[PDB]
C-alpha cells in the first residue's frame, strides 16, 4: 500500500520508525529523539530522505515562459543554475503549492514541489504543457526517477567536499550543479534546504542512492534525521508548510510571501491572480502569516489566537515545541494590526487561554551560505 | 475545476454539451441525442476525443521485464507493432485497471490506461520502474503529451485513407503504426477501439490535434461523438468501464477476461495475482461477469439481480437502453450456475422486478478487421 523511496531498506536498517506520509512510508524519526536530532542538526548536519517530493523537468525553448504562466516569480531574470523558491497560483489569487524552480544549463527547469501535491501539480503542468503546444510553441515535461538526499547543518558542506572535486565554496545559496557524488555520477547537488541552516540536496540517480546514503553516513558528523525534526526545524526557520500554513485560500501577501512576486511579474500582471495579488501589495490585506512563541503548553494547529480583550482574531497553522529555543513556535493569520513584532496575544490551548507574543520571523537567525 | 483536453473550444464549438468526468470537461453529446450518434457511428463512423486517457512510454531493454511483472497478458510474444487488451493486477488477482499495451518498433510498449486512473497506474509504473532500476535494469517511463482521437465505424477506414499515404488494409486490428495523418507528423495510428466496430486512434501531437480533428470532420462520413454514446458503444461491444464491470474486488477469471491471461503465462502460473487466479480458473470461483437483457425501463447500476425464488444473486453493474437492437443490455454479477445464457431473472428496475435474460455477449456481434 504505502510507496517507498529508494532507501526503505536503509532506514529500517538504522532503526528507523516508519509512518504514513503523503501515502509513502519514511522514517518519523530513528534511535534517537526528534529534539536530540533536531539541535543534533542546528550543530552539525544531518541527513534527511525526501525522495517522495516531485521532481520535474521543463524542456523546450519556450520552458520559461510555461512556468512563468503557472508561478509568481521572475524566472526569466534567473541565471545559469540558479534557483529561487516560487508559487503555483489560481485565478482567485490562492496558492496551489509552493516549489523550487532552477534554471539549469542543460536547457531544463529543475522543478521540486511537494509529495503531497504531486498529482495537483503533475496535472496543472502536463495540462499547461499542452495548452501551450496548442498555440504553437516548444515544451516538454518530463518527471524525473532520482532519489532526493537533502544534507543540512553546519558541517554539512565539509562532509559532502570529501566526495565532490568541485570547490562547494563556488556554490552559493539557491545554485546547483551537475557533479560525481561519493562515485555516482550524474548527481544534481542544489545548495538549498528546509531546515534554516546551510546545506544541500542531492538529486541521485536511483541506483546509486544507496550507496550515495551510505557514504554520507560514513562521517561522523552525519545523523539521520526524520519527519518530526524535519518539521521542527523548518518552522523555527520560518519556511512554509503548504497545507497548513499556505493553502487554496491565502494569497502570496496574506501569507508574507510578497518577496516571491517578481519585480517584472508585478508589473506585468502576467500571473494567475494577479488582478487580486497586486492590489495587496498595497497593503489592502485583510490577514497576515507571522509566527507566534509562548511557554508552557504548545500552540497547536486549528488553535483560536484572541486579542488581549479576548475577541478572536485569526487562527494557529503550526506549532510545535522549538528545541532550539526551548520555548513553543507557531505560524498563525491575524489582522495586520496585531502583525508588528512583540505584539501580545492569547492563544487557545489545551482549551484555556494562553498568553503569547508574536515573532519576527526566522525565529532562529538562518546561516545561509551567501558570496 | 475540471481539467480540459486540446480540444475543449473545439468541442464547445460544434455545440457539445458538456459534463464532468474522471475530473476533466467533455462532452456527453452535441447537437444529436446520442441515440441518433449511437447508429450514426454503427452505420458510418464516428469521433471521439479520448485524450483524456494516460498515454505513456516504456523504454528500456527491461520494459517487457517490467510490464509483465504488472499485467498478465503474454507481452513477449507480441510482434513488432502489435498491441493487446490486457490488465493490471496486485497479489490478490484483483484488477486494479484495465489498459492497451503496443510493442512498437521503436523499442518502447506504448500504454493506454484510463483517465480515471491515471494517478494510480502513474504511481504503479513508476514505482515498479524504480524498483527495477535499483536492481541494474535498463528501463524508463515516460507520460506523453499527445491527444488521442478515436474514430469508429464501417466507413472510418475510408475516411482515414484520405489523409494518408500507406494502405491501412495493412493495419489489421490490434496492430499500429507511425504514420502523417492529414498533414501532421508523428501520429501513431492503432487498428483498436472500443465500439465493437472496426476503427482507429490517433495518437496526435496537440500542435496539430486540432487541425486533424477538423480535417476528419469534413468528410460527410464523420460527425463527432460523446460520452453517453460512447457508453452504449461500449456496452453492446460487451466491453468493460473500469470502475463499474471491474474494480480492485474483481479478478480476472470473476470479470470473464480468462482470454486476457497470456497463453504461455496462464499454462506457466506465471503471471500477478496467480494464485488466487488459477484454482478460479479451474473452477473454485463464485461469481462471474455476464450480459443480460430486458424489456420496459432500462436496468441500471445497482439493481439487484434475483431468481425466481425472490433471492437476490448478484447486481447490474451497468446498463442502458440499446440502440442498436432497440432492447435494454447490461452488466452484472452472478453465481456461476446462473451464467447460462438463456437464463432467466429478475432485476430490480425503478423499484419493481422485471424478467430479464442472461444473454453471451457482445450483445452486437463485432466487426473488426482481421486478416
Ligand atoms: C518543502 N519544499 C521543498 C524542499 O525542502 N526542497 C526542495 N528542493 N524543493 C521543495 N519544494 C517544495 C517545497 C517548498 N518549501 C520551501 C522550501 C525552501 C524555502 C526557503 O529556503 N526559503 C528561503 C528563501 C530562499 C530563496 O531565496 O529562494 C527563506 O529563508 O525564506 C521555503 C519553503
Ligand atoms: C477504455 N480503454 C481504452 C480505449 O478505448 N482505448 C485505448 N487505446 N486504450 C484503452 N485503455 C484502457 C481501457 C480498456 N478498455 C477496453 C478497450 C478495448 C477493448 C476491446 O476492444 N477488446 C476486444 C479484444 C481486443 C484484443 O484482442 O486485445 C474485445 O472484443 O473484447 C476492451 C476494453
Amino acid at each position: 500500500v504505502l510507496r517507498r523511496t529508494p532507501l526503505y531498506d536503509f532506514h529500517l536498517a538504522h532503526g528507523g520508525k516508519m509512518v504514513a506520509f503523503a501515502g509513502w512510508s519514511l522514517p518519523v524519526q530513528y534511535r534517537d529523539s526528534h529534539t536530540d536530532s533536531h539541535l543534533h542538526t542546528r550543530q552539525h548536519c544531518s541527513l534527511f530522505d525526501v525522495s517522495h517530493m516531485l521532481q520535474t523537468k521543463i524542456l523546450g525553448s519556450d520552458r520559461v515562459k510555461l512556468m512563468e504562466s503557472l508561478v509568481v516569480g521572475d524566472i526569466a531574470e534567473l541565471r545559469p543554475n540558479q534557483g529561487t523558491l516560487s508559487l503555483f497560483t489560481n485565478e482567485a489569487g490562492g496558492i496551489l503549492d509552493d516549489l523550487i524552480v532552477t534554471n539549469t544549463s542543460e536547457g531544463h527547469l529543475y522543478v521540486v514541489s511537494n509529495a503531497g501535491c504531486w498529482e495537483k501539480d503533475l496535472a496543472l503542468m502536463q495540462d499547461k504543457v499542452r495548452e501551450l503546444q496548442n498555440q504553437g510553441r516548444d515544451v516538454g515535461l518530463e518527471v524525473l526517477d532520482n532519489a532526493l538526499l537533502a544534507l543540512q547543518g553546519p558541517t554539512a558542506a565539509q562532509v559532502l567536499q570529501a566526495g565532490v572535486a568541485d570547490d562547494l565554496r563556488k556554490l552559493p545559496f539557491m545554485t546547483s550543479a551537475v557533479m560525481e557524488v561519493f562515485g555516482v555520477s550524474g548527481c544534481r547537488v542544489t545548495r538549498c534546504g528546509y531546515t534554516g541552516e546551510d546545506g544541500v540536496e542531492i538529486s541521485v540517480p536511483v541506483a546509486g542512492a544507496v550507496h550515495l546514503a551510505t557514504a554520507i553516513l560514513k562521517n561522523p558528523e552525519v545523523k539521520l534525521a526524520g519527519l518530526a525534526a524535519r518539521d521542527s526545524l523548518r518552522l523555527e526557520a520560518g519556511l512554509c508548510l503548504y497545507g497548513n500554513d499556505i493553502d487554496e485560500h491565502t494569497t502570496p501577501v496574506e501569507g508574507s510571501l510578497s518577496w516571491t512576486l517578481g519585480k517584472r511579474r508585478r508589473a506585468a500582471m502576467d500571473f494567475p491572480g494577479a488582478k487580486v495579488i497586486v492590489p495587496q501589495l498595497k497593503g489592502r490585506v485583510q490577514r497576515r502569516r507571522v509566527g507566534l512563541m509562548c511557554e508552557g503548553a504548545p500552540m497547536r494547529a486549528h488553535s483560536p489566537i484572541l486579542n488581549m480583550e479576548g475577541t478572536k482574531i485569526g487562527t494557529v497553522t503550526s506549532g510545535c515545541p522549538s528545541p532550539s529555543l526551548k520555548k513553543n513556535v507557531a505560524m498563525g493569520y491575524v489582522p495586520c494590526e496585531y502583525s508588528r513584532p512583540g505584539t501580545m496575544l492569547l492563544v487557545e490551548v489545551r482549551r484555556k487561554q494562553q498568553m503569547a507574543v508574536v515573532s519576527k520571523m526566522p525565529f532562529v537567525p538562518t546561516n545561509y551560505y551567501t558570496l
